[PDB]
């Protein structure tokens, strides 16, 4: 068939140098159409944009974009056939029994006495507190977000919470930051190319100093927690579930629990729902600043419902359709992953009448659904109406995809969903955050990376 137009390929660059993104893809989508390919130097890559196209390739074909493409380098970090995590695992035996691991573990651990919610309910306790300690006075609150995400994290995997000055758990935080940073870097490229280049010792040391550093000092963590960890007693947490699936796996060179994965495991979930839910939070304080009136809104609302002193819970998120509404559009307006994470064809695909051979990178273009004009009303707004009718009734789009779709979709959307609105909430509940008097309007445009953060301002937050 047809493969999808795109711009002109230059010899050795290709389409490199007619991209520097998502505004990018956004003129070749209006020039090419909604399936255009690039040619980014060896790898042949093919944007998807819109709905139509993303749900066709993940859900229609959802077989066959389920595969990651081949990170090379990450045997630096360990990484073998029974041993990639999930978020980096090729399509199979190993990203299925650990895919099905930790959905049905966080379910298992979310459900009975709750967990996962109370972990949470307890947490947000710790960053209302924190916040309170910051009043009167003007402070970024990522910090103290990331630490509160973080602690989530570390409840669901390692059972317990860290204090907020606790140096570990700052190394941790920072090691982390600095390791996202090496994954947008220019050697990764070169290096995945060519993974003999990794025989020069010179190099090897550079590449992922941060991501090493990472894992190693999660290592001493996991070495504390098996210490403690009572095998007489029902998994109290992720990381138990896994060395208890261990210990029936002796002897079976097959299963995917075995010690290598258990770091990667931990370092996927810790990391993927840390600056992922934090962001989004730093995005949804940012919006309540920049639009008071519906700050004010929500906080009549969770009056109305759950009050002022009592806990909010998962229970009252259905009788609060304008909070939820609020916080879809942080997602939505925040589009915080642009272009999703990217897929890989495992067999010849068809999409948009274009053919794709096998093989080919897959860019799910997320922001192109989040902001689809011919959907959303006033996409570029912040508009919380978005995903409300007339009545006040909360409605959901099908385009409202910030957790990407089909087979490989968010695993942790879950838990995001229960951070999100019980963090929200409990913050608005005891606080009305403002832009601080004498500083310049916080821009509502973001920085771009492969995870788009707010732009850097300060706030607030005044007791109520
Ligand atoms: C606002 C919060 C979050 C957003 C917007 C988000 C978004 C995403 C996106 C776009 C993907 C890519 C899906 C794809 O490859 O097509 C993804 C995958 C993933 N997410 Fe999240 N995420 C969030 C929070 C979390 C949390 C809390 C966790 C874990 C506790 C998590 C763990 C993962 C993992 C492990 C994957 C890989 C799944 C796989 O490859 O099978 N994320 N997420
Ligand atoms: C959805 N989404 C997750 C992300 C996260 C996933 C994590 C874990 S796995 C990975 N390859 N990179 C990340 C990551 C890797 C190593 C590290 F030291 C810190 C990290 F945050 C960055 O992207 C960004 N968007
Ligand atoms: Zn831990
Ligand atoms: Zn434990
Ligand atoms: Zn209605
Ligand atoms: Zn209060």
């Amino acid at each position: 068939g047809k493969l999808p137009p795109g711009p002109l390929p230059l010899p050795g660059l290709g389409n490199l140098l007619h991209v520097d993104t998502p505004y990018c893809f956004d003129q070749l989508r209006r020039r090419f159409g909604d399936v255009f390919s690039l040619q980014l130097a060896w790898t042949p890559v093919v944007v998807l944009n819109g709905l139509a196209a993303v749900r066709e390739a993940l859900v229609t074909h959802g077989e066959d974009t389920a595969d990651r493409p081949p990170v090379p380098i990450t045997q630096i970090l360990g990484f073998g056939p029974r041993s990639q995590g999930v978020f980096l695992a090729r399509y199979g035996p190993a990203w299925r029994e650990q895919r099905r691991f930790s959905v049905s573990t966080l379910r298992n651990l979310g459900l009975g006495k709750k967990s996962l919610e109370q972990w949470v309910t307890e947490e947000a306790a710790c960053l209302c507190a924190a916040f309170a300690n910051h009043s009167g006075r003007p402070f970024r609150p990522n910090g103290l977000l990331d630490k509160a995400v973080s602690n989530v994290i570390a409840s669901l995997t390692c059972g317990r919470r860290f204090e907020y000055d606790d140096p570990r758990f700052l190394r941790l935080l920072d090691l982390a930051q600095e390791g996202l940073k090496e994954e947008s870097g220019f050697l990764r490229e070169v290096l995945n190319a060519v993974p003999v280049l990794l025989h020069i010792p010179a190099l090897a040391g550079k590449v992922l100093r941060f991501q090493k550093a990472f894992l190693t000092q999660l290592d001493e963590l996991l070495t504390e927690h098996r210490m403690t960890w009572d095998p007489a007693q029902p998994p109290r947490d992720l990381t138990e579930a896994f060395l208890a699936e261990m210990e029936k796996a002796k002897g079976n060179p097959e299963s995917s629990f075995n010690d290598e994965n258990l770091r990667i495991v931990v370092a996927d979930l810790f990391s993927a729902g840390m600056v992922t839910t934090s962001t989004t939070l730093a995005w949804g304080l940012l919006l309540m600043i920049l639009h008071p009136d519906v700050q004010r809104r929500v906080q009549q609302e969770i009056d109305d419902v759950i009050g002022q002193v009592r806990r909010p819970e998962m229970g009252d998120q259905a009788h609060m359709p304008y909070t939820t509404a609020v916080i879809h559009e942080v997602q939505r307006f925040g589009d915080i992953v642009p272009l999703g994470v990217t897929h890989m064809t495992s067999r010849d695909i068809e999409v948009q009448g274009f053919r794709i051979p096998k093989g080919t990178t897959l860019i799910t273009n997320l922001s192109s659904v989040l902001k689809d004009e011919a959907v959303w009303e006033k996409p570029f707004r912040f508009h919380p109406e978005h995903f409300l009718d007339a009545q006040g009734h909360f409605v959901k789009p099908e385009a409202f995809l910030p957790f990407s779709a089909g087979r490989r979709a968010c695993l942790g959307e879950p838990l995001a969903r229960m951070e999100l609105f019980l963090f929200f909430t409990s913050l608005l509940q005891h606080f009305s955050f403002s832009v601080p008097t004498g500083q310049p309007r916080p821009s509502h445009h973001g920085v771009f990376a492969f995870l788009v953060s707010p732009s850097p301002y300060e706030l607030c937050a005044v007791p109520r």
